[PDB]
């Protein structure tokens, strides 16, 4: 005895996506997929994985059309039949889900390690800076002291570079010196904005987002006789 | 006995013209292509369409429905097929199943409109939000130069500005412009404008867009008619 | 008795098109659709109105015999028409006509698609034009702002051509208040692409139906003329 249970699926909502299509816009930006193109993705992977289980069937619902996609299962009865396929859904489902999971996380990791080692890096930058700075104010204060240079100098402010600091005078020059700890480290253009965007990254968690790699169009029928 | 066929195909420019901007609204660049929102909302109907061959089918009574492209190995148009027991039966039976469809997908679309107005607006606040503390914290940056400028401007006694032309000071020249104004900039911290990109204006003022979008507003048609169903004028074979 | 004639058709050539895609490119700028996407386009709109004759010619009285398939067995395209006659020149002419019926029909279709088109790129330049107008005031906006903090500085002691926020006070409070109230009558500032999507809308105001020679299609092979009857 033969009984078939059918189900018509397609790729998932925007709202079963949301989640997943906004992780990727946090880590990649502009650089993200599109939204149709992740839910393109999903069904891929979902159809994909149902055709390498590997009796059922996954056909597309109407001919030279890639959705919605008929997927069946012979059953002993049409209650068992309808179960069945509704677990083997479900079972493609979490496989998807779970490789969706390695993904993203393998994404956050790449994203968080590029961003720190950015952040890194002009940190670095920025207290060498910082120190050489201190030198030349430090060798300026030695030159102003010779010269007599006690008070400012300066007509035109673009007349005072690393190398004329001592323009600014002996008084000023001991204040920057003595004051060196509360001097605010200055940073590349995009600093704060790559510090933002790890903060975001940081934030993101794929238990929060309860993702699909399909939608029902037709959910596994009670079949009304044998085949 | 008698067929009552209809052919229906992708919708036109101008049905979708109001879809699309909302789309447009909603993902700027990001949007999808007039064409490819053309072959989604056909995609949309005939999936949903999908249902009804194999519910039709699984009846103590079978109907017979069908959903076909029109010409072999082309996606459009598509051919829809209702075998009735009259001839004014299959016609009112078949573009009563077309209703139907059009109905569901109407919701569909309306649900769809409102998660991706959800999504637009969440990346659209999040681009908001991570340039208001960007140019917060260069505001906080040059506020605290002002601030180590003004101790080296009482140091060095200087009061009023010591400079006649000046581009830009930096860190090392701000104490140039005197004790007197340098004080001035701090008890004003608060008052002192953020300065964004022209990025940010474009992000906020889209943001207003996306909240005049209203599902009401557009007309929107998931498919067009290139033959209405049929009255079939004899019985099949 | 009965005479099968037929034809094989296909999407438009790159010549064929130039005009339409053109147009397109004068609409939709580097957004337009590639050369081979409009030939599609324009195809895909003619075998749509012509799959309604073969459906339409059978829900007659006295039916009639109108098929279209596929030429190539694994290809889209091209497309071959069927015709079955009364008489030899009757098939031929008939098959003829039918195209030619399907042709001034998807002409009609076309007109209204240029306007749809025109009306769609028309919404997208004026939405642009209208951000920019909104960017160029927020950007003035800004500027008066930062006018008026300089002011509160330059009157704690200051009275009398690149300035920064930290260095406008350096102006005097006098040269300062005048500019609130110059620069708040002073024009909007645009970038030169401000003007070019006005040069791009006028474009779109000089394009004409008439002007642009569309085809929907390409003859393979015209209506044959039956050898011998069915
Ligand atoms: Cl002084
Ligand atoms: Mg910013």
């Amino acid at each position: 005895e033969k009984w078939t249970s059918t189900a018509i699926i397609t790729q998932p909502d925007v709202g079963q996506i949301a989640g997943y299509n906004n992780a990727m816009n946090v880590i990649y930006g502009q650089a993200a997929p599109k939204v149709s193109d992740l839910q393109e993705t999903l069904i891929g992977r979902f159809s994909s994985a149902f055709s390498a289980l590997p009796k059922l069937t996954i056909e597309p619902s109407v001919k030279n059309q890639q959705l919605p996609l008929t997927v069946s299962y012979v059953g002993q009865t049409a209650e068992g039949a309808q179960m069945k396929l509704a677990q083997y859904i479900q079972q493609v489902d979490d496989k998807v889900n779970q490789e969706l999971e390695k993904d993203l996380k393998d994404n956050i990791a790449l994203g968080r390690k590029n961003l720190q080692d950015s952040l890194r890096t002009q940190e670095v930058v920025a207290q060498e800076q910082k120190d050489l700075r201190i030198r030349q104010i430090q060798e300026a204060l030695q030159y102003a002291n010779q010269a007599q240079v006690t008070k400012p100098q300066v007509q035109q402010t673009e007349d005072v570079t690393q190398d004329t600091l001592f323009l600014l005078g002996s008084e000023a020059l001991e204040s920057m010196i003595k004051h060196e700890a509360t001097r605010p480290l200055v940073f590349s253009p995009n600093y704060y904005q790559t510090r933002q965007n790890l903060l975001d990254i940081e934030k993101l968690k794929f238990d929060d987002l309860d993702i699909h790699a399909y939608r029902y169009v037709m959910k596994p029928t009670l079949p009304i006789r044998r085949d």
